[PDB]
């Protein structure tokens, strides 16, 4: 069967960490949507104009909103881009046919908005020279970010080329958690973001979303199917992009 | 010998094209500087707030300026990179060691800056599926473009893998060649962008700038040294990036 897959990046990201993964979809009969958030890939709009993840995530709501009645897609969220799974669940659960996590944070509804973000930061404090800086918008002080070259070297890219890792250099922008925000956020609800079909994949080999944290996150919030891929890094859509678009291809014959 | 390279991506693109290329002249030890000129790649301003090539050029001119004294560096252009090395070659021809056109727009000194520009529109008169808009800057009427996906496919990234055909499509943005504007600019000069020492890189196989106009441009302005890769398309730097590192290297060890 063919699905409309609706691509997510994470954080300081965007669209263009999808281009090896889109057109392998596409290949397979697949329509595929790769996003840019606000502020992020060649959105105009900069991190500072952004108060909160919801605002972070409008491209993605105005997207589904686009969509005419009936129409469903599958959302495929990396790392971070679980939130934004989160969020869009909350306005347009009828329009998703599933949620595929990739080495991605997957909040649930007994817990804060920020709560597995809390924890991905005990699990991995030190971010390297991973800079940090702070804007305020809407009365709140919020801690923007840029990553860290070496970070993203050793433990995000690990094992892509160096023509990938390159394009990260080149691309990558200052972003936000918006932590402090999703702490004080309405709860993600159980009608909405709870009643989605919730896919996780992973792979032990992260070096970021380590499997101390993925294991966590997979207890805590049962999943109602997880897809362990075997060696790669944390960009499996870079390292090991023919495998998730073989699990893609499942979802989409088994959820609609 | 190293040099310290600077590649000037073209209308429409931004640093990432050269995201192949950076990595491996790195590889002979060279230094390189891939930059966004304005309103490209990931620069903040919107092409709406250029109004010139000039203005264009900025991030390349600033570049230039913050070189120490006695600092050279060799231009690499492609496209109509030529144009912001002819336009920095007159404000900082002393730090310019060479420069190389990559299947780029050679200007001269005898004719209008706009020139090459209006002889690509008349051997070159088809932009397939291309989009245009204008916008008032400065009180002139600009001509603004964005590059159609199909002419992308069949004249720009011809012989391109699907991977870098996509990043294309998710990374180009809005961009202008400023032809009348360029048409009424004060000719470039014989003492600064004429005095530099000029490396012409191209095949005769690009879809887009046809041997007729590249041929045409060498007859009209002799290059110090011409250089012909085999097969390949218009972006060399991905198809023949390893062809294109050899050159570059023999010019570093040429001119200093
Ligand atoms: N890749 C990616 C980002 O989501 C990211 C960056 C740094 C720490 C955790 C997550
Ligand atoms: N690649 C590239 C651009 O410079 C370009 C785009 C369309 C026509 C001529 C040149």
């Amino acid at each position: 069967a063919f699905a409309h897959f609706v691509l997510i990046h994470t954080i300081c990201h965007g669209a263009w960490i999808w281009h090896k993964l889109k057109p392998l979809l596409e290949a397979l009969g697949h329509k595929v949507t790769a996003l840019d958030l606000a502020a992020s890939g060649v959105d105009p709009r900069q991190i500072e104009e952004i108060g909160s993840f919801d605002e972070y995530s409008e491209p993605l709501l105005t997207f589904l909103e686009a969509l005419p009645p009936g129409e469903k897609v599958i959302l495929v969220g990396e790392s971070c881009g679980g939130l934004n799974i989160a969020i869009a669940a909350d306005k347009y659960c009828e329009k998703i046919a599933a949620a595929v996590f990739h080495n991605s944070v997957l909040p649930d509804t007994e817990h804060c908005p920020s709560y597995v973000v809390d924890k991905l930061m005990e699990v991995f404090p030190d971010w390297k020279d991973t800079t940090y800086f702070t804007y305020t918008k809407d009365g709140k002080e919020i801690t923007g970010l840029k990553l860290g070259f070496t970070l993203l070297r050793e433990n995000l890219y690990t094992l892509c080329g160096p023509e990938e890792y390159e394009l990260a250099k080149m691309l990558t922008r200052k972003g936000s958690l918006f932590q402090n925000i999703l702490a004080k956020r309405p709860f993600f609800t159980k009608e909405g973001y709870g009643s989605i079909k919730k896919i996780y994949v992973w792979t032990d080999q992260d070096e970021i979303f380590l499997p101390e944290f993925q294991l966590w996150q997979i207890e805590n919030y049962k999943p109602d199917k997880v897809y362990k891929v075997e060696g790669g890094d944390h960009k499996l859509q870079l390292t090991k992009t023919k495998e998730i678009a073989e699990i893609l291809q499942e979802v989409a014959d088994t959820y609609n």
